[PDB]
C-alpha cells in the first residue's frame, strides 16, 4: 500500500469517497448529480473551503479525508478562523498515521491563509489524537439535530 | 429598556458592536474602513452566514449578538449544517434572556434553511444554558491557535 495526499477531484464519486464518509455518519445514497451539484457549490468558495483526501493507490480508493472551512469574523481584527470537519479514516487503514496527515494538510492550510486558529469537535476518546495534532481541549460542543 | 431583534447593518459600527464583541474575546480597535470591508464579505454569503444583533432602543447601543455560518457538506445527503460563534450579551443585560433570543433567531435560520442540524461551543459552565435551548453535549472542542 502506498498513499498519496490531494484535494478532492470530481472524480472521486468512483473511488469510494461518499463510501468512506458513512464510516463516520449517514450519507445517504448521493447520485452522481448530487455529488457534482455539491462538489462545485464547495468548489465555488475557493481557498475558503477545502476537503484534502488521501488515496490509496494500490485500490485507488479514497482511503482518508478531512475539511476545513474558513469562517471570516470581526473580532481578532477581522480575523479568520478554520473549522475542520468531516475528519475519517478508512477502519483498513487505521495506525497508519493517516488522520495526522491530513489534519495537518488542513492546518497547514489555514496557517498559510492567515487564520488566527483552527478547532474541530471529537469524541472524548479522541482528545489524545488531536492533542498529538498540537491541539488542546478548552470548550465542549453543543448541538441540536432537526431530526 | 427596549430590545430590537434583527440583523447585523452597516450602520451598527457606530452602535457598540465591535465594542460588545470585545466582552467575548480580543477584537483590536477594528477601523471603520475593515469594518465595512468585512461586513461586505459576509454579506456575499448572503443567506448562508447570518449575524443577529439585538439593539437596546434608549442607548441605541448593541447588547447582544450571535452569528452562523452555514456549512455545505457531502453527508447526510448532501446536508448542510449551522455553525452557531460569537455569541454574547452585555454584561449590563445578563438575566434579560437575550442570548436564548439570539440563539433561536439563529437556530429558527439554520431550520429554514434545511440544515439538519446546528452546533457551537461553549465552556463547562454554559452547557445548561444551552440545553435550554434544546442542545445537548455529545462532544468536545479541540483547538489550535496560531499565535
Ligand atoms: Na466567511
Ligand atoms: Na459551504
Amino acid at each position: 500500500e502506498t498513499f498519496k495526499i490531494r484535494k478532492l477531484e470530481i472524480s472521486d464519486k468512483r473511488k469510494g469517497f461518499i463510501e468512506l464518509l458513512g464510516q463516520l455518519t449517514v450519507t445517504g445514497s448521493v447520485t452522481d448529480e448530487e455529488f457534482d451539484r455539491r462538489f462545485e457549490e464547495i468548489r465555488s468558495y475557493g481557498d475558503d473551503h477545502v476537503i484534502c483526501v488521501i488515496e490509496e493507490e494500490t485500490s485507488g480508493k479514497i482511503a482518508a479525508t478531512g475539511s476545513v472551512m474558513i469562517e471570516k469574523k470581526f473580532l481578532r481584527n477581522c480575523g479568520k478562523a478554520g473549522h475542520i470537519e468531516d475528519v475519517v479514516v478508512d477502519s483498513r487503514f487505521r495506525g497508519k498515521q493517516l488522520g495526522k496527515k491530513v489534519v495537518e494538510f488542513l492546518m497547514d492550510h489555514c496557517k498559510s491563509m492567515g487564520c488566527y486558529k483552527v478547532i474541530l469537535d471529537c469524541s472524548v476518546e479522541n482528545k489524545v489524537f488531536y492533542e498529538k495534532c498540537g491541539m488542546s481541549n478548552k470548550s465542549i460542543q453543543m448541538s441540536k439535530y432537526f431530526d
